[PDB]
């Protein structure tokens, strides 16, 4: 997988994710931009559609390392991966709408989606 190739798949999934929860645009700019308000319904819809299109949540509401890491191996380094993994994976959310936009926002800090338009 190429750079070009994940700015692509990330754009595409912002397109999908959108359109599927009904989210406002600029709600949505905001989310990519790395500002998450967690509790916004549908902020936590979007965060939820997103990570759940790249495997990050399965269908369990599980937190997914190996599906993190197969997305963010090409924007991010091992040593920060690791600390993501171990940092994201303390979230402990019963709703699953809440932990999306708590687990999007703690990768967001990272490495927000607008960054990665940088590469």
């Amino acid at each position: 997988m190429t750079i070009e190739e994940l700015k692509t798949r990330l754009h595409t999934e912002q397109s999908v994710c959108k359109t599927e929860t009904g989210i406002d645009q600029q709600k949505a700019n905001d989310v990519i931009e790395g500002n998450i308000d967690v509790e916004d319904k549908k902020v936590c819809l979007y965060c939820e559609c997103i990570l759940k299109n790249f495997n990050i949540l399965d269908k369990n509401n599980v937190f997914k390392p190996q599906g993190i890491k197969a997305v963010m191996e090409l924007l991010i380094d091992e040593n920060s991966v690791k600390q993501l993994v171990s940092d994201c994976s303390t979230i402990s959310e019963e709703n699953p709408c809440l932990k999306a936009s708590k687990l999007v926002q703690c990768v967001s800090k990272y490495k927000t989606m607008k960054s990665v338009d940088f590469l």
